[PDB]
């Protein structure tokens, strides 16, 4: 079901290798719901190239877009597991420091904080 799950170690990172070769200048972004929700729909994809000078504000509206949510619509958008400190931080320096071992940059949506 998870992307981790579906593609090997050796494969994510190959992706990631070929992402950096093809789309130099984007950032390779897993974004799946939550296991719990029920509320928001399901991405129609899940792999995404972020143009690296967005701030993570920018990236929560994309989504929210792509979703087609109404303003009342609740979305929190979890990086590495956990909360944002910042929404300004630039998606560049949120992959330096939030990015997997395999290269993806992984986040998680829900309509509750409490995932
Ligand atoms: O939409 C939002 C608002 C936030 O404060 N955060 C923090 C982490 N992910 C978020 N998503
Ligand atoms: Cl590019």
């Amino acid at each position: 079901k998870t992307f981790k799950q579906r593609r090997t170690f050796e494969q994510r990172v190959e992706d990631v290798r070929l992402i950096r070769e093809q789309h130099p200048t984007k950032i390779p972004v897993i974004i799946e719901r939550y296991k719990g929700e029920k509320q928001l729909p399901v991405l129609d994809k899940t792999k995404f190239l972020v143009p690296d000078h967005v701030n993570m504000s920018e990236l929560i509206k994309i989504i929210r877009r792509r979703l087609q949510l109404n303003a009342n619509q609740a979305f929190f958008l979890l990086v590495n597991g956990h909360s944002m400190v910042s929404v300004s931080t630039p998606i560049s320096e949120v992959y330096e420091s939030e990015k997997d071992e395999d290269g993806f940059l992984y986040m998680v949506y829900a309509s509750q904080e409490t995932f």
